[PDB]
């Protein structure tokens, strides 16, 4: 039940935010002289997004662990040589426990 | 409150999920030969997420309103002989209403 659900014509709800989508989109577009509108809704499916949002700021150094090899946190551990980076990222965490990681900004000096 | 509120060095889960995001986002990285790994979590800030996703499929037309004018459902009707065209897209709806859409994809034929 983590992906959509086929539903839908017996609710304006849909259809209403079906005009919204549309008069939003389009009216973007390039070479655009008119909103675009809805001819008709054809399908909808939902899905409920639930979760939470981890911002993690961190020092992140390069590791002892070779790519090659199984990440261990307990005996992959920092280069005492390494140069610590400032880095910033997301991990969105769904019931699930299913994660993804947004890509790694960092602090260039 | 529909933001991100802080929290964190004592925390297990915090650290583990620095630990899942490093080792996971450093892999993906070109040149690197090793893992990184965490030498600090500096700053740990989460942040609930609660929506449901729309996914849409759509007839589309070029409606009678320009876009120098304010859409209504009611009153930007298809024009009688535009083409009508297949879209998807996807519509997030968060808990307070405020909502987003995907760059609609429509269909070549």
């Amino acid at each position: 039940f983590g992906g959509y659900s086929e539903r839908h014509q017996a609710n304006p709800e849909f259809l209403n935010l079906a005009h919204y989508a549309t008069s939003t989109w389009s009216a973007q577009q390039p070479g655009k002289t008119h909103f675009d509108t809805v001819a008709e809704v054809v399908k909808v499916e939902t899905q409920v997004v639930a979760g939470t949002n981890y911002r993690l700021t961190l020092k992140v150094a390069e590791s002892t662990c070779e790519l090659t090899s199984t990440y261990n946190k307990d005996t992959c551990l920092p280069k005492a040589d390494a140069a610590h980076r400032t880095c910033t990222t997301v991990v969105f965490e769904n019931l699930q426990g299913d994660k993804s990681v947004s890509p790694f900004e960092c602090e260039a000096a």
